[PDB]
């Protein structure tokens, strides 16, 4: 069996592209913002290129691949593996084929995980193809999923627990019920040889209780709350603040 | 004869909030941090499609600016009828009584404001709405292009100020040579002031081009800065960024 490893931080820069696209020019620069996050010591960059190009584009992915590669850090691409290519969107797997990121996080459409009764068989050859490229494959799952262990059956290397309902419980004050659930979910996955990532709605106000109660979380992908906190203190300070909690 | 004042446009803060669909980052808290750093007022532009700032944000920021004794500036299209989630500009201003109302021609679905009023077509539909805003206590500013040949008609319509659209200045400044644009905007300012109009400016103003603009365009009373201020704050934070802008006035 494995041994403990210090939790790593991946900065999700989707919202930086959201601000760019709202105006429609070039500021704020996605690569420049990611560069400042890696300069602050982040272990990697996460993006989620939607098929409709609402924020991050295929061009951003290639640009960020070149960046993370030149700096020896990890690139994590989220996306729906089932989405066929359309105009302006090459598809998740061909994007990973072109950039060979360290990790590919597979999502079903983010507010829920996969229905393994329904999607496991068209998932299987795509998971296998992603790993064959050199990608770790992580599957977005709900902490309450009774068939959660089936992600190992598909061949995935990790699961990413969707931490939405924990953060909602944390803001309301009583998050104990959520923490026992997410801890139990983490333990079930690890008993199958799966690594555990997390993120989504994780902030500087709730990360500490999470890592203190959920064991051996390997990687956290934090976007929204990190960008929102950076409005007050800057990207450099914010990332270093997150790092000091890992 | 008057210190140029900084109004922070907090639209892009709502851009970050609404994308998620919760409450963070809080628009009111961010505006509060801008005022603590010495900003002279808050600007918002509630669009009819509710892309970022909502009517509830307007009401909340009105209460904030009032408690802190600073000016509230609402940009918007006075012609836009009420839609789902949007009561319309004039009923919003009646409900909140902002110090200033900045009127733009912007149609539905424009990415951002990219042109000022065409006074040949809009002057007569502007007149009674300008008058109704003033009757509420609002100073009324009209978004105009620096090259508008009918710029002087904004005084005839009853507006108190014009806001020169600084987009083409910022584009020329980034390209290096902004002298020609600076003389044009200076000329536009003087034309407005000869009619008793005050001069505001904004759109695409940043920490890299504000200084030269105020240095050459005379008696600019107010600058409304949003997009670039929020983008620069991503690196340095709002307090530091706001204070940087104040030092450039």
């Amino acid at each position: 069996h494995h041994h403990h490893h210090m939790t790593q931080l991946s900065v999700n820069v989707n919202k930086i592209a959201v601000l760019r696209n709202s105006r429609g020019g070039a500021e704020p620069d996605v690569v420049r913002a990611a560069q400042a996050c890696l300069d602050a010591g982040a272990h990697g960059i996460t993006v989620h290129p939607r098929p409709d190009r609402r924020h991050i584009t295929a061009e951003d992915v290639l640009a960020l691949s070149t960046l993370t590669r030149a700096r020896g850090v990890e690139f994590n691409i989220e996306g729906n593996p089932f989405a066929p290519p359309r105009e302006g969107y090459p598809g998740l797997l061909p994007l990973c084929a072109q950039t060979r990121p360290a990790q590919a996080t597979l999502v079903p459409d983010s507010d829920h995980g996969f229905d393994f009764e329904r999607d496991a068989e068209r998932l299987r050859p795509l998971v296998a193809e992603l790993k064959a490229m050199g990608c770790r494959v992580s599957l977005f799952v709900d902490a309450g999923n009774p068939l959660l262990e089936q992600a190992a059956e598909v061949g995935a290397d990790r699961v990413e627990l969707y931490t939405g309902p924990y953060a909602e419980a944390h803001a309301a004050g009583d998050a104990a019920a959520m923490l026992e659930l997410f801890a139990t979910a983490a333990r079930r996955a690890q008993a199958m040889g799966l690594g555990v990532n997390a993120g989504h709605d994780l902030s500087q106000d709730n990360l500490r209780d999470f890592l203190a109660h959920v064991p051996d979380v390997l990687e956290v992908s934090i976007g929204h709350a990190l960008i929102g906190e950076a409005l007050y203190d800057g990207l450099d300070a914010t990332v270093r603040g997150y790092l000091a909690l890992l």
